[PDB]
């Protein structure tokens, strides 16, 4: 191998300044974007409800 | 093989906490983003219509 | 081959419920996102113009 | 080769209806998205400044 | 090798007009998008607070 041990070791070395179960990081970025859009939705609606 | 059986098995094991036909997950993330933009569009327009 | 004929056939089979020249689908997703941002721009500006 | 000449030729053939230095296209899509978010930021702020 | 030296050299040559620690560029694009969504959130909320 060597190539894998070098890649995995490179990550663990540069990721020593993080505290997440990995899955959270990936799921967060994607799920967040989607959630954000939905959030902006309900938001604009609220503003309108106030204008009425 | 072995590499495939390991990858596919790894997914089915970590995806046991989900209930979607796969296609929905992928199509949702992409289609949603696009739909969100359109949604924010009509939204800002509505707000303006109220200000008039 | 076999691998290609299987992949291409898998798409044509699952894409039988679509009606686009392919290029439109790809260009739309990307171009749309970009266009959406621009759209939200001019939108917020319009709202402000009304508040003045 | 043959595979490369076919891929590169396929692009130049389908990209004959474009006028950009390539780098602009890529940098634009990414930089634009980022810029758009910033733009929407200052925008919402402006609206608020008017409400005050 | 040759292929690597050509790729890495091609980047350093086209990236001579930049001043970032690399990691910042990648982390910025992703983290920014996410941050932007959150930003637009608190923004719409502020506007509403003013309408009340």
């Amino acid at each position: 191998m060597e190539k894998v041990q070098y890649l995995t070791r490179s990550a663990i070395r540069r990721a020593s300044t993080i505290e997440m179960p990995q899955q959270a990081r990936q799921k967060l970025q994607n799920l967040f974007i989607n959630f954000c859009l939905i959030l902006i939705c309900l938001l604009l609606i609220c503003i309108i409800v106030m204008l009425l």
